[PDB]
């Protein structure tokens, strides 16, 4: 889960 995990939300343009 990229959009619910804080560091993967901050790095990826879609989230």
């Amino acid at each position: 889960g990229c959009c619910s995990y804080p560091p993967c939300f901050a790095t990826n343009p879609d989230c």
